[PDB]
């Protein structure tokens, strides 16, 4: 079992709706998901599920925030994939990984696991 996620809280519709507007209002800014991978016990849940990113970022940067608002340990090991099995390189710039990797609802996924969970997979 697991709890309900982001596509089966809100309907097809609706999340290109709210993709829709939020591009008109924030053009410089990535709309993501940021999840918790299915099964991932260790790290804790996101207190929210929606996020505006600025587009210049690379997935480094956008790594280190997501780690300090999980308040991981620095020690402490994770993964972060992408629409939302896919691995992409520090380097990359979200705009670029947006592009590439968005949804068909026009949000970019993205789920976290940590490396224990990754291993024993």
């Amino acid at each position: 079992p697991s709890e309900k996620t982001f596509k089966q809280r809100r309907t097809f519709e609706q999340r290109v709706e709210d993709v829709r507007l939020i591009r008109e209002q924030h053009p410089t800014k990535i709309p993501v998901i940021i999840e918790r991978y299915k099964g991932e016990k260790q790290l804790p849940v996101l207190d929210k599920t929606k996020f505006l990113v600025p587009d210049h970022v690379n997935m480094s940067e956008l790594i280190k925030i997501i780690r300090r608002r999980l308040q991981l340990n620095a020690n402490q090991a994770f993964f972060l994939l992408v629409n939302g099995h896919s691995m992409v390189s520090v380097s990359t710039p979200i705009s670029e990984v947006y592009e590439s990797e968005k949804d068909e609802d026009g949000f970019l996924y993205m789920v976290y696991a940590s490396q224990e969970t990754f291993g024993m997979k």
